[PDB]
């Protein structure tokens, strides 16, 4: 737990050739152009691929293709480990949950550009701080003491508190490496050759249909593979999933690594989620580690999952916590498979005699058959509830064929033990029973980043119980 690069803060811009990039996190090699950095390296930019996601770059050791977001210029604020760049509050709260006294990160508002504030931990608690702007640009915490620069600022606080409730002592780990989208910087290089992979045992006891756990041996990496049943031929439904998934781009949507669809039997590989899905681990997780920060930290990442699709006109019809995938640092990603596109001007109709997870279908499906991007929304009004409750299953002490009756007569599930009311009241606009009149999943994730701008949900869930 060392800050390296702090006998640097108060150096000056000029010192470097401005041109320069440094390595924000280790990559290693996913394709034979391109070229493995380390986190505090130096590289020199060549230019861009065709979508901008990857750059060539020369280091000491070669050149070669890495991810454009990996790096960053030389005197660029990203350069430092305690900017953070875009992050909630709450995000926030969940990189600060933890850490000695002292840990801290300055973080921007995606919302309103400029707005800078500091998190920082103490005693158990987060504090965060608005960096006020001078009206000659000058940036401070304290009204008596402003500076020219942000490294200036977080210098002197880290020698005085000075305002804060503590000094700064320590850059909070960054999250995680940004998602790369797929493993090559060329054009459509999905393809790849089906010897390069070890099919294990199957995952989810077959819950998700062929899937198996596998290994892209030439990078000792694990994997998922999806596999198409021969004693059926539904290759068209399987190969538009493929099509699809070559689009999807988004940190919390499972990705795409590569396909073998040349010849039979056809596969769908993508990155392995370690830890199973939200709704085991919900239910096997210490609840002290996964506490209130976390689980909307969760439910967070899950609606901006869902205002992707939205917008991309996708709706999913799936939705559950056990169709949620978590990886590390909390991270989750909803499962893509089964995505249908539709225009958000228009709505889908199941084959008659299909059937449905009734607890989590909403009116119109179970009783027309019919599905939008508002069913999707029901669903993840249940799923928040799942959440809300560490996987307890849905509609206790109630039978399937008296849910839609319920439902019909206004009945809704009580509210979890301990969930605060601006949540559970979430989960009500998401079980209108109008579809039109339930929220965008753009609304539910803004609803989120703005439901504890003045306390935390840690408080908001002590009142809750007592
Ligand atoms: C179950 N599952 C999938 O269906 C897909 C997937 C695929 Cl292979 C193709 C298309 C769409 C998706 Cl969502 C990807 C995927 C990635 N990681 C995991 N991890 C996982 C699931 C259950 C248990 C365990 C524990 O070993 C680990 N599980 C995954
Ligand atoms: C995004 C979901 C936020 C809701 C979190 C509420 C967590 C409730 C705490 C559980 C208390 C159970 C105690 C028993 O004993």
């Amino acid at each position: 737990a060392r800050w390296n690069s702090k006998e640097n803060l108060l150096a000056g811009p000029s010192e470097n050739d401005p041109n320069l990039f440094v390595a924000l996190y280790d990559f290693v090699a996913s394709g034979d152009n391109t070229l493995s950095i380390t986190k505090g390296e130096k590289l020199r930019v060549l230019g861009y691929n065709h979508n901008g996601e990857w750059c060539e770059a020369q280091t000491k050791n070669g050149q070669g293709w890495v991810p454009s977001n990996y790096i960053t210029p030389v005197n660029s604020l990203e350069k430092h480990s305690w900017y953070h760049g875009p992050v909630s509050r709450n995000a926030a709260e969940y990189l600060l949950s933890s850490g000695i006294n002292g840990s801290f990160l300055v973080r921007e508002s995606e919302s309103s550009p400029g707005q800078r504030s500091i998190s920082l931990r103490y005693e158990g608690r987060v504090y965060h701080y608005r960096i006020n702007t001078a009206s000659d640009g000058k940036l401070y915490v304290s009204s008596e003491s402003r500076f020219n620069t942000l490294a200036e600022l977080v210098h002197h606080h880290s020698t005085v508190a000075d305002g804060l409730i503590t000094t700064l002592h320590y850059p909070a780990p960054k999250r995680n490496k940004p998602t790369v989208y797929g493993v090559s910087p060329n054009y459509d290089k999905w393809e790849m050759e089906r010897t390069d992979i070890t099919m294990k045992h199957k995952l989810g006891g077959g819950q998700y249909g062929e899937v198996y756990e596998g290994v892209w041996k030439k990078y000792s990496l694990t994997v998922a593979v999806k596999t198409l049943k021969e004693d059926t031929m539904e290759v068209e439904e399987f190969l538009k999933e493929a099509a699809v998934m070559k689009e999807i781009k988004h940190p919390n949507l499972v990705q795409l690594l590569g396909v073998c669809t040349r010849e039979p039997p056809f596969y769908i590989i993508t990155e392995f989620m370690t830890y199973g899905n939200l709704l085991d681990y919900l239910r096997e997780c210490n609840r002290q580690e996964v506490n209130a920060v976390v689980l909307l930290y969760m439910a967070t990442q899950i609606s901006s999952a869902m205002e992707y699709l939205e917008k991309k006109n996708f709706i999913h019809r799936n939705l559950a916590a056990r169709n949620c995938l978590v990886g590390e640092n909390h991270l989750v990603k909803v499962a893509d498979f089964g995505l249908s596109r539709l225009m958000t001007g228009d709505t889908y109709t199941a084959h008659a005699g299909a059937k449905f997870p009734i607890k989590w279908t909403a009116p119109e499906s179970l009783a027309y058959n019919k599905f939008s991007i508002k069913s999707d929304v029901w669903a993840f009004g249940v799923l928040l509830w799942e959440i809300a409750t560490y996987g307890m299953s849905p509609y206790p002490g109630i039978d399937l064929s008296q849910v839609y009756e319920l439902l019909e007569k206004d009945y809704r599930m009580e509210r979890p033990e301990g969930c605060p009311e601006k949540v559970y009241e979430l989960m009500r606009a998401c079980w209108q029973w109008n579809p039109s009149d339930r929220p965008s999943f753009a609304e539910i994730h803004q609803a989120f980043e703005t439901m504890f701008q003045e306390s935390s949900i840690s408080d908001e869930v002590e009142k809750e119980l007592g």
